[PDB]
Order: C-alpha cells, then sequence, then structure tokens
C-alpha cells in the first residue's frame, strides 16, 4: 500500500489516544513489564474489545495459564470469555506444558506452534492475536541470540499471516532492560512497556509506548489504573486546552461574598480558598456544597481531612443540613485519608463518582492535603486531573489548600497552582489587640470585577458574616497589624 | 589527499552545522542507541537526502527490517523508496534471515555480504551506505574480539571502495557503554550518539557527535525531535549572537504604557510581563495582542493556562473583541497544556506556527507555566530559543512570568531570565487602606528612557488605566507600603 501504517483500535480507554489510534495493523506489539503490571490484562482486554465492539475474532494463545483460569479471571471484569469461545468468537489456544512430562520440546515446538496458530486464526477468520509470555518458552535453556531468532521467527510467520498481534514478556527491574533478553525491544516493530513503580511505600502504575515503527505516538509515561472495567488510562498529557466558558454566575453561599465576587462565581470556573488552618475554608465549602441543593442541584463533596460525621456535625452547627441534602438526593459525601492511595486513584476515585451523580458543583476540601507526600509534579498533574475534568464538564469546582504557616504567607499556594486557577478566596488571621480575628479577600476572579477588600469577617451558628475592611492600619497581610491616624479634634 | 577532510552534507535539519559540514567523505559514521532513538530514521534520512537534494545514490543494507517494512514505513515522513529503488537510485540490500529455515548458506559470511554490498555500489553508483543494526549480525553466537574483527575488515572494505558509510548499532544503557560489545565504538571513525533520556515520566530525544576523526565538530548533546519531516536537530549554542537591532517603535496596546516607555516598546525587543497571580498579565498580554490587529499585522498568541473559550469571554469583558481578530486572519490563538509536551517539542510548534502565519507580534502567556516541573537549564534553553529566534526574525515578543510569591517578591523571575530580556514591565499588588490595588512598573528598558514611577492602576472593562504614583508612601516595594503624613 502506497499509504503510511494504520492503525486497530484496542478501545483500551486512553490507550488509542497515546498510540494515535491504535495498534499498527497487520504488525506485532510487544507489551512487557514486571510481575502484576497488566501484560496479561491487556493482552485480553484486547482481544475482547475486538470482538465486542468490531465483531473481529480473536486468539488468545497461552504459555502458562490454563484456559481456565484465563475464562475465570475473566469474570474479574465482567467478560464471559467462556461464551465467546463457545459462539466461536474466541479461541484460546493452550500451548502450556502438561504437569507430567517430556525433553527436548524446542525444535518442532515454534514450528508446531506457528501452524497450529495459523490453522487457529484461518480456522475461527482472526483478526487480533495475542500471545501470552512468549518469555516463559525459551525459558527451557537458552542465550540471547537463540531468542533473537526464535522471536523474530514468530514475529514474521505472524505478519505474513496478516494477523494483528500483541505478544507479552516479563522483566525483573522497573527501569531495567525492557524485556528479560535484552533482545525483544529490538526484534518486534513496537514496545510497550507497563511500569509498577515503588516510590515512596505507593505503587504507580504507568504505560510508555516505547516506539511505533512507522507512525507516530505520544512519548513518555501515563499512569493508568486497573478497573473492574479493565485497564483505564489517563492522557492527562493529551487533554486539550479548549473547555467552554459561560458568563453564567452562581453563588458561594455567602451573599457578601457574591457581591464582592461581581455578583457570585462563574459557572465554568475553578475556585480555590487558601489560608492557615482555622480560618474557615470547610465553611465556605459547606455553604458552597448547600447552596447546590437549596437550587435543587447535585453536588458532590470529597473530603479528605474529616469524616462524614465530623462533617455533618460541624455543618449542623453552622445552620445548614448536609443530613437533608443527602435524603433529597442532591449532596453526595466522599470522605478518605490521602495514604489510603495513590494519586492515580484517587483522579480516578473522583472522576468515577462524578459520572455516576452528574453533580454542578465540586468541592474538594484540601488538595494540600494530598500533596501530603507526593512529589510536586506528581501532585501539580492531578491538580490539572480534577481541575481540567470538572472544567471541561461545565462543572463548578471549588478546592481548598491550608497554607503552611498561618500569619506571614508570602506565597497564596505552596504547591504553586496559583496560575491553575480561575477565582482565588484568601482566609488570613489578623492580630488586633491580642485578639486573632479573620480577614476575607477576593484575590482574583478572572472574568468578574470583584472587591479589593481585605474585610474582616466572624464566624457563628448563622455562618460567616462579611464586615468592612481595616482601612485604618499598615501591614495587615502580615496578620500583625498596626494603627494609624494622629488627629481627633481640636478648635479652629 | 593532501587537505581538509572533505564532508558530505546530511542535509537533516541542523546536524551538518553540529558536524561542521557533514559526514566525513569516504569513512563510515556508527550511530548508535536504544531501541525507538531514531537510528533507522536517521540512516534512511542520509541515503534519501542524497539522493533528492545530490543525486547521491544510495545502498541501504538491511539485517533485520523487511524490505517491504522499510518502504512502508517511510512513507511516515512523506517519502516514496519504492519509486528511488525503481529509478536506481537507492537500493535496497536485503540480509536479513529466511523466516522459514536454514543454517548452511551463511558459511561465506562477512565475505559474501561484502561482495553483495561491493557489487550493489557499482552497479548503481552509490555514494552513500547505510548499514543497519550491524549488531544483530554477530547477534548470533559471538564475543566481542569477534565483533572487533568482522567490523573492522568491513568497515575497510566500503573504505577501499571509497563510500561514505552510516552503520547503525542498538544500546540498551541511555549513558553506559557506546554500543552492546563495546568494541564497534572503536573500530569506527566517527561515533555519533541517539539518546531518548527519559527522567521524570517524559522522553527527550538528544543527538551527539562524540568523535569525528580528523576535524572538529559540537561537543555534547544537541536536542532534537522527530516529526513528520523527521529527525530535527536544534543547535540552541550553535545560534549565533548575531540578531539585527532598530530603533523603531510598536505599541504595547496601552497608550500611557508607551508614555511610560518613552514612546512605546522597540520592534526588535522580548518584553516581560512580571506580577503575582492576579496582578494582571494577560490583561496586558491581549492589550499587546490586539494592538498588532488595528495596525492589520498578523500576531499569534500562544496560550498554556488558559483556553480559546475562556480567553475569549475575559478578552470580551476588557471590551476588544478576539472573535473579529481570528476571522480577518490577523490574529492566532494556540493553548496547550505545559505538560501536554516536553521543551524540545514546544520549543517546535511555536517555531512551526511562526513559519506558517508570520507573525508580527508573539505574546507566550506564562513563561513560568512552561517552567513547571523542567529543569532550570533545560529551561533557559529554552527560552533562549524562542527569544533568540524571534529576535532574528525581526519579531517582536511579550513574555508573561508569574512569581512564586505575591508582595515582597525579592526578585523580578524565580528562574532568572531578566538577564536574557529587553524590557521587563513589572506589576505587583499594594496595600492601601486594608485593600489591594494594584501598581504597574517599567522596571528598565535597554535602548531607552523610560519612567521609573511605579504608578497604580485599575482595571475595568474598558481596560487598563494607568494612574499616580504612591509619592506620600515608603516601602511600596514590599507590599505593605508606610503612608508618612
Ligand atoms: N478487578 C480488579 N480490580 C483492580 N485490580 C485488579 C482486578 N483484577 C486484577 N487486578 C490487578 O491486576 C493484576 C493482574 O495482573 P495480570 O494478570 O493482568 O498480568 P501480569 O502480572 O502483567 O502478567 P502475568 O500475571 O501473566 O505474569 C492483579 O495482580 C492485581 O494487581
Ligand atoms: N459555631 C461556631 N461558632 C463560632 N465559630 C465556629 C463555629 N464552628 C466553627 N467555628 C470556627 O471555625 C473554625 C473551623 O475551621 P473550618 O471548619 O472553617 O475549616 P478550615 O479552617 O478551613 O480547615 P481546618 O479546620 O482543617 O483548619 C474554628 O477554628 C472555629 O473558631
Ligand atoms: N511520522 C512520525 N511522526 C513522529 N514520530 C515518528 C513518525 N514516525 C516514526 N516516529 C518515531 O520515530 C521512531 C522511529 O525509530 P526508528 O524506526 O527510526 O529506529 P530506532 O528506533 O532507532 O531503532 P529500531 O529499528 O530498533 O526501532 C518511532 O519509534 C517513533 O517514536
Ligand atoms: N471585567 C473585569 N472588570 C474589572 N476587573 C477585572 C475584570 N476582569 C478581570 N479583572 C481583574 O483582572 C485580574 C485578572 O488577571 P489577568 O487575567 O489579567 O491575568 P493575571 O493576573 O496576570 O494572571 P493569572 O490570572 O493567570 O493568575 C483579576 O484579578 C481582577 O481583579
Ligand atoms: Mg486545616
Ligand atoms: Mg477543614
Ligand atoms: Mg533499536
Ligand atoms: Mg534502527
Ligand atoms: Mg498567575
Ligand atoms: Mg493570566
Amino acid at each position: 500500500e502506497h499509504q503510511a501504517i494504520a492503525k486497530m483500535r484496542t478501545m483500551i480507554e486512553g490507550f488509542d489516544d497515546i498510540s494515535h489510534g491504535g495498534l499498527p495493523i497487520g504488525r506485532s506489539t510487544l507489551v512487557s513489564g514486571t510481575s502484576g503490571t497488566g501484560k496479561t490484562l491487556f493482552s485480553i482486554q484486547f482481544l475482547y474489545n475486538g470482538i465486542i465492539e468490531f465483531d473481529e475474532p480473536g486468539v488468545f494463545v497461552t504459555f502458562e495459564e490454563t484456559p481456565q483460569d484465563i475464562i475465570k479471571n475473566a469474570r474479574s471484569f465482567g467478560w464471559d470469555l467462556a461464551k465467546l469461545v463457545d459462539e466461536g468468537k474466541l479461541f484460546i489456544l493452550d500451548a502450556s506444558p502438561d504437569p507430567e512430562g517430556q525433553e527436548v520440546v524446542g525444535g518442532f515446538d515454534l514450528s508446531a506452534l506457528i501452524e497450529r496458530i495459523n490453522y487457529a486464526i484461518q480456522k475461527y477468520r482472526a483478526r487480533r492475536v495475542s500471545i501470552d509470555s512468549v518469555t516463559s518458552v525459551f525459558q527451557q535453556y537458552d542465550a540471547s541470540s537463540v531468542v533473537r531468532r526464535e522471536l523474530f521467527r514468530l514475529v514474521a510467520r505472524l505478519k505474513q499471516i496478516g494477523a494483528t498481534t500483541v505478544m507479552t514478556t516479563e522483566r525483573i527491574e522497573e527501569y531495567g532492560p525492557i524485556a528479560r533478553y535484552g533482545v525483544e525491544e529490538f526484534v518486534s516493530d513496537n514496545v510497550v512497556i507497563l511500569r509498577n513503580v515503588l516510590e515512596g511505600e505507593r505503587r504507580r502504575r504507568t504505560l510508555e509506548i516505547l516506539k511505533l515503527r512507522g507512525t507516530s505516538h505520544m512519548k513518555g509515561e501515563y499512569p493508568f489504573t486497573i478497573t473492574d472495567h479493565g485497564i483505564n488510562i489517563f492522557p492527562l498529557g493529551a487533554m486539550r486546552l479548549t473547555q467552554r466558558s459561560s458568563n453564567v454566575r452562581v453563588s458561594s453561599g455567602v451573599v457578601r461574598l457574591d457581591e464582592m465576587c461581581g455578583g457570585g462565581f462563574f459557572k465554568d470556573s475553578i475556585i480555590l480558598a487558601t489560608g492557615a488552618t482555622g480560618t474557615g475554608k470547610t465553611l465556605l465549602v459547606s455553604r458552597f456544597v448547600e447552596n447546590a441543593c437549596a437550587n435543587k442541584e447535585r453536588a458532590i463533596l470529597f473530603a479528605y481531612e474529616e469524616s462524614r460525621a465530623q462533617l455533618l456535625r460541624n455543618a449542623y452547627s453552622w445552620g445548614m443540613d448536609f443530613e437533608e441534602m443527602e435524603r433529597q438526593n442532591l449532596l453526595k459525601i466522599v470522605c478518605a485519608y490521602p495514604e489510603s492511595a495513590g494519586l492515580e486513584d484517587h483522579l480516578q476515585i473522583i472522576k468515577s463518582e462524578i459520572n455516576d451523580f452528574k453533580p454542578a458543583r465540586i468541592a474538594i476540601d484540601s488538595l494540600s492535603a494530598l500533596a501530603r507526600g507526593v512529589s510536586n509534579n506528581a501532585f501539580r498533574q492531578f491538580v490539572i486531573g480534577v481541575t481540567g475534568y470538572a472544567k471541561q464538564e461545565e462543572i463548578t469546582g471549588l478546592f481548598t489548600n491550608t497554607s503552611d504557616q498561618f500569619m506571614g504567607a508570602h506565597s497564596i499556594t505552596d504547591s504553586h497552582i496559583e496560575e491553575i486557577t480561575d477565582t482565588i478566596i484568601l482566609l488570613q488571621y489578623v492580630e488586633i489587640r491580642g485578639e486573632m480575628s479573620r480577614a476575607i479577600n477576593v484575590f482574583k476572579m478572572r472574568g468578574s470585577w470583584h472587591d479589593k477588600a481585605i474585610r474582616e469577617f466572624m464566624i457563628s451558628d448563622k455562618g460567616p458574616d462579611i464586615k468592612d475592611s481595616f482601612r485604618n492600619f499598615e501591614r495587615i497581610i502580615s496578620g500583625s497589624p498596626t494603627r494609624i491616624t494622629v488627629d481627633e479634634k481640636s478648635e479652629l
């Protein structure tokens, strides 16, 4: 063909993006990674989506796992391969060793296997093939060279057959060589590397497309998660900067604030409330979530610091009843510890919820909490995730950030996310006569006018009351002001 | 001969400057890298260019990839090789192994292949030769010493024949030995290393001319990109300090601002707009991007923080009308997340757009965003790149930076780009009576006078209104002045 290689869609969520269409038709993609990375799973999701979505027959060749075990473990994702096998759509060809015994199984092996495969393909009219762990085959007594040739033979005979194949391989080091023999990376046309990176005591899964001879692909590692739906990849670096923006306004749940914001937050906008511990971020959230129920809209509240019990105790105490918001089915509370998983897991958790509850407002009490430990880049990436997800989804996001130091805060955010956010509400402590009073400033607002006032405010059972600025002070921001004016009133 | 080693141009963008001229004639250059680095694409771009620019025949010896595949793959970049083959300008010598099977045909191995490569050179009057993955050949069962002889012999037969060769090898360690057997390094005259260095979930491609017997060449790694047009290297260090410089002015889209700058910006200049989050850089960017259209001059606005939609929104609330700008074909919006690529790539995309649109003004909203995560050195290199480019293309550039701390920032740029810039507009907050007012200062202008006052300003639908300075205050730069009555 006078054309540049074409790709078969895998349908594995996110992979097709990273691969600019899927896998090159007629060629073999090697998928390698250490133990428990998702090799096998990937190979099955590949054949499975083929059958279900394009009615393209597949042949799964297995060297170590038993056809029963393969079907069985597939139920973990709601896949009945047993049924597909029956309908002649899927054909697992068992090439594993019988628990008994026979020697010299390396000669005929490949050859007899190739026509076994050939016959299978020809037979069920298959378009997709998966060979799970070729590695275990020469794992009989071979050296690099014997591996290089044997491989080249199977890739080649397979290519001639016209099958779009996925071959699996095991590794021993997360970043060491690509595949056991350091010979496979070259013999294959395409190379994909699945990583199960430790780092901390957490494990981050990532997928990289090392090379796709003939075409272009995204470069690098992409975090992904195995779920009850298989491999789910998040091309955070593929998400486009083309989200929608309306001048539609919506309320903060605190009128005076709405005023300060030029008349309520924009519907399309990511909000951030910062400030030292205890200033009142959670309050503005509660009042923010509520406001979405009072108007009969749906809102979720992912809290990483407090519980569902405490969030309800303190919320009632500020006048709004979360209980009802629940029953009526307009408010949904999540709750979980930042350590209960890794950033890639949370982002998905979040994305999930959002799909089943279709919120109109979303609040994440404390990003500063999800930044506990994680790397700064890994974090920033996460923020783009949630942020960028809700933004294109016309969801108003309110995020919290506790400043690492009360009073004297020289930077809005310690993780520098400032640029990623549309609106920024600042809460700070002001020392005024041996007493600690709050201040509330609408630091910025992208589309609106807002008010440049550092208004003090109080919290009570009614909630937050926004009073007036400290016009007669110098160094408010510092948290430790000073009074001015030296002329009271005298005669002429 | 009696003179300076002659060099054959590769025409591979940027490589000839790196190698000062091209690849040494009649000698063979070793090119190694790990899988997916572009070894093949290099050796094919070598022959392919020889044929298309110089009508120099080429012979492509393949040891693993199939001839039809090598052809097919090249379509990636829009290169019909089947044709070049059919016209006799290129010949793909298929030396790979039989898919079927045999083991006693290659007993005259090395020698026979030399007579085949040799017969082909004389046949097609080949000048350039690419041997792809010689490595896999001895990948049958050999020891280092055995590889140093066969390699030597070959290289020699081609040097005798007089062909200028490109032999490609494969590595396993991005920074370990140059080739599998740590023997090819020294059997070749030239060594070029291709690297796909990971480093933080992102890959960066670099090229390095490790050695070139007999001549000089640029030392160290240069970053490259494999695009639709093949390899493409930016010799960022090879860019000289030879940009033209006029005294002609241009407006900032804000009269008063042009007044503070002694009559606006200099056409040939890099302007920096620093300020804490919210101060108003984008408001300035927009007004700058608009002034180019009113003058019927093209301008590109590379956004990395907001969107085409939002920008358009916010632009509208400040007056103007980005919509019209677009239609009229006077303004172009880009948009992309820093993460949506590595610095090397972004640089390109930018370069790219500029070429297809020939803008008079460029605005990169938030350099500070581009600097996210990357290394400071790799970032400086990026600024020197974009900057230097516009500076040589007579393009006026407005770059934006957001300081990490609002108020009291003690340096214009955290990444330290100040020196690389001609003019620096600075925006800061100032606490006046429990309120947050703005201030704008033309911190520096290399060829003009410019006002030295720290004037306050408001943002209204109409736009930015530069007013008067805080004369009766002390420590305004501290963010929290001290009104002295
Ligand atoms: N329903 C599920 N939800 C979440 N994770 C799961 C689920 N099922 C399996 N997993 C995870 O995926 C893993 C299975 O790995 P998998 O069988 O895909 O291939 P592998 O380890 O790459 O290769 P191989 O097991 O053949 O050596 C489990 O170990 C577990 O970590
Ligand atoms: N009924 C109430 N009356 C007066 N003040 C209250 C009442 N409830 C809470 N507060 C005040 O509000 C503060 C609680 O903080 P809040 O729930 O707003 O979250 P935060 O400051 O954002 O984050 P964190 O509490 O984790 O520091 C307390 O410090 C307290 O002074
Ligand atoms: N049109 C294209 N646009 C962008 N990138 C491309 C395009 N075509 C190929 N690529 C990229 O270039 C690479 C090609 O590498 P190439 O086949 O030239 O040799 P190699 O990777 O050095 O060695 P090997 O033969 O072992 O793969 C691909 O892996 C891919 O990342
Ligand atoms: N319609 C408007 N009317 C009055 N003021 C506005 C209006 N729109 C925006 N503003 C003001 O302008 C500021 C917006 O900043 P701008 O869009 O210019 O970029 P920035 O501050 O430089 O950077 P970033 O917003 O990415 O942090 C807000 O802080 C706000 O005070
Ligand atoms: Mg707290
Ligand atoms: Mg709290
Ligand atoms: Mg390679
Ligand atoms: Mg190659
Ligand atoms: Mg900013
Ligand atoms: Mg901005």
